[PDB]
């Protein structure tokens, strides 16, 4: 198994995608901290399908643009587990808005969980991490695309593209890799029969099309990848 | 022709630097002034006297470009001084680095809400003016393709912006308002290259990575922001100019 | 103040369409160029024509990028005429679509032979004589960011012309010759926005600022960057399209 | 195992990359067919390698459009099917403007472009949904190193051709994606200074090997990869 021993973190991840990508990790051998900011109930059916399959996983309750609640996450993985691995960034949220439309509060709630939440969990994170160990930021294809409608959140996005591609330099000396995956919009309407025509694959996303993604990062296949953004949109950019 | 005749531009962050040169640029060819200062009135006072002084026109107005109500008088100034708006630059924009150890609320709070909220909120209150033909420019920072190390806050700032200038490009198109970023390098303070200067180590390491040997001045960057205002650029929106001398 | 002002430039491909605005837009600074046609030495008699009856200074000259003695000639033609040479735009090109089952040798070699080789020989013919300030501006082509169906060959030239674009860049920098590309997007006959195909409607619906572009779309950005108003930027890849990326 | 019952072809695999992709993939269940442009006994040492799996030699000069079908050929006709290409096959050389040559050009473009065509042409026929073309390009097509200019060239154009077939192959459900490797140690003071200045500019403080690259061609011939095509994926240990 590809990542026998190890242990990581998933924000975000209750449902979808992020929730995908921890059984996908905990089939490769990861024990997973599996961190939900809104439904508890899907976190220990995640754990719960975890375990039942003979991993390890613990669900934790917190907000990670809360300083207190990301170091809690850590915490966690630490006090359970004894090491850190690998941390997954997946905690997000989205609204779209014109700029016409655009409050203070659309522009901060989405930074702070996109953004300031990304870099405190990693900043907790980063004290347990060593030679080896891969972080994962979950940003999106509209750094590509860049829709209309989107400025904050694809403002978002684009400063995670940026953090991946600095905290690679700068935790490369330590052999820390960091990489985003920038998935297509993901099913888990108007707006889908148009993304659907613009896309060369001919389906919509699923989460485990993501969940697959990270895995390969998390694993030492990608020990020669870091500061990569892998566009998983079935073919749209 | 002057290639701004009759227009008038917003430049944010201008009393000093890259927004200073840009203003003064503009307003060589043709296009009235709005000096926006956060808080050096002293050096957006030299900037405007350095405009009309060389016969333009330009007028000084301090607000904070995070703050809704200051980036609508920042409007309101152009429409009221010169009756219309044609070119908004995006300038305004603080820096501090840290790496991901030190990294603090604050730090992150001050330099998002200059970088990324004070783009948006002034690009907002200016688009209920901007009519075909107007440009929008962005200025961003090289930092978006070097990444450096212990810049993780900042570099985000600016990648958020390089994503804004995609998005409003396409938002704003069937409008025809062009929406552009310019990407500038390390630059130094003007002078610096013919007194034969390289003042620190920050220097040394960003010059031995330059192609054209030396680094940026503010001249630099001003001379592409008046192309991207000018029809010379009518068919490019969204885009994305590095201007660091060839280092990216 | 004319920003070309005793400048001379060479544009390759130059008898039509975006080389020919190219050249007359480059004079209307004040550059005086050699107007270099591969085949069509009547639209480059007139190019020339229309650039001396403007007041300015020109020349033609009917040569294959392709050949390493008609490249030669080319950049001699400049020396002869006009003592010097700061600008070249290599703008020569050739292009068809295919999609990969039908994909031939001569389609491959004629495409790669004028759209990179070409560039190169060029490029090569003029640095000789190229110093500091000098620009050099490939014309490259939108489809290395949309890289669309069936363009294989034709945006394997433009992604090879982007590449030698960044490595000139670096090798020539310290020299102080910028070297940098402009990648336009569909461009169509002059007047055909004022006067109002299949293909041409699909490319308009995704451009967003509502037309097409037009010949002098492109020369006025080539102007920029042989311009000092571009001293700062090199090995960029402009894309010129009316925001379709 | 990923690609079990699977066919791949690798070219240029004689040797380092090509030859570290054949093994990885044939460790994921795939039979592989090795083609070599000289090399024949690395192919074979490679095949014997190769062979708790399946694996078959063969030679040939992907830029002549006989030897690229003769690969593919090969391919179906000792295994029946074909389900992953692999486009490795490249020559390298280096000279600043000044120096470049008409033969310098050709042979480096003949290779590296006109050979990946002509070998993607010939394999497509035989391509059906979940088929995976895995294009190797170069890191130079980010860092586009002086003295470099028809080599990192040829990359750019595997860039772009990668980019069009994943959208011409899109309707029919085969990938198209492109490594671009860094600088693989697989002479003399050249190579030793190179590789000084390539480690200090290398985040992750070490030269890549050749399986650096194998494993992530083996992830985008998998499954793993089935939501990405007309991706460039840089093994550079992060210099980009
Ligand atoms: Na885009
Ligand atoms: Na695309
Ligand atoms: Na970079
Ligand atoms: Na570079
Ligand atoms: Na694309
Ligand atoms: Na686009
Ligand atoms: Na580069
Ligand atoms: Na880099």
């Amino acid at each position: 198994s590809k990542l026998a021993g190890k242990v990581a973190i998933v924000t975000g991840a209750s449902k979808g995608i992020g929730a995908a990508i921890a059984k996908a990790l905990a089939d490769e051998g990861a024990a997973v901290v599996v961190n939900y900011a809104s439904s508890k109930a899907g976190a220990d059916a995640v754990v719960s399908a975890i375990t039942e399959a003979g991993g390890r996983a613990v669900a934790v309750g917190g907000d990670v643009s809360k300083a207190a609640d990301a170091q809690r996450i850590v915490d966690t993985a630490i006090e359970t587990y004894g090491r850190l691995d690998v941390l997954v960034n997946n905690s997000g949220v989205y609204e779209f808005a014109p700029i016409e439309a655009i409050t203070e509060e659309h522009y901060r709630r989405q930074f702070d969980t996109n953004v300031f939440g990304v870099l405190l969990t990693t900043q907790a994170a980063v004290k347990h991490l060593g030679e080896g160990a891969s972080i994962i930021n979950i940003s999106s294809v509209v750094t590509s695309i860049t829709p209309p409608a989107s400025a904050v959140y694809s403002g978002t996005k684009g400063a995670v593209d940026a953090i991946t591609g600095v905290l690679a330099l700068e935790l490369g000396p330590r052999k820390i890799r960091v990489n985003a995956i920038n998935p297509g919009m993901i099913v888990t309407s108007d707006l889908e029969a148009q993304v659907l025509g613009q896309t060369p694959l001919g389906r919509l996303g699923e989460p485990n099309d993501i969940a697959s993604v990270a895995v390969f990062l998390a694993s030492d296949d990608a020990r020669w990848m870091t500061g990569e953004h892998l566009v998983v949109s079935g073919g749209l950019n």
